[PDB]
């Protein structure tokens, strides 16, 4: 019973919390013992969930947060009827206005790198990526952000609220050193 576990179970809502641990159970992970993990899921997903609701309505597609066959079934129907080329790997989000997948990452170490690490791995050309960081610093295929500003800004706000609850609790560097 780990204090992580317990951070996590507090500072985020029941409803990622359980799509946290249906991901990680689907994976064959285990939320009490992997716990840094917990928190990246959780915060991975409730990022994908503010970055949806930044756009219009309507705007994006969610796909992040599905079962992993029904993720697929609506990246199927996209690709099937947009033309769009069928990715690789599940993506987070599809935007309907710019007519494309985008992956959404979020890394505790630096930007530059884990984008690179991403474009290879995801061995998807026509997938757009934009990666958070928990410094406040943001990389977008293109230099193209997708949303607005301020929409982006609340985000890398919210990262830091995570940053500093876990660092008042000591568990920051533990973190930090587990990606
Ligand atoms: C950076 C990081 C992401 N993830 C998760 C968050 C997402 O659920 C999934 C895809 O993440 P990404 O899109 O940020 O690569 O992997 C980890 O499990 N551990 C990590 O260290
Ligand atoms: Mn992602």
């Amino acid at each position: 019973g780990s204090h992580m576990e317990d951070f996590v179970r507090q500072c985020f809502n029941p409803m990622i919390v359980e799509l946290a641990e249906k991901a990680m159970k689907e994976y064959g992970e285990d939320p009490k013992i992997e716990t840094n993990k917990f928190a990246a899921i959780c915060t991975h997903l409730e990022v994908c969930f503010m970055y949806s609701d930044g756009g219009s309505k309507h705007r994006f597609e969610i796909i992040e947060g599905r079962d992993r066959i029904m993720a697929w079934t609506v990246v199927n129907s996209i690709c099937n009827t947009t033309g769009v080329e069928k990715p690789k790997f599940l993506p987070d989000l599809y935007d309907y206005k710019e007519n494309r997948f985008i992956d959404i990452g979020v890394t505790r170490r630096e930007v530059h790198i884990y984008y690179l690490e991403k474009a290879n791995k995801i061995k998807s050309e026509k997938t757009h990526i934009h990666i958070f960081s928990f410094t406040g610093e943001e990389m977008a295929t293109k230099a193209d952000y997708t949303l607005d500003e301020e929409s982006r800004a609340r985000i890398k706000t919210r990262l830091f609220t995570i940053r500093q609850e876990m660092a008042s609790r000591s568990l920051w560097d533990s973190f930090r050193q587990s990606e």
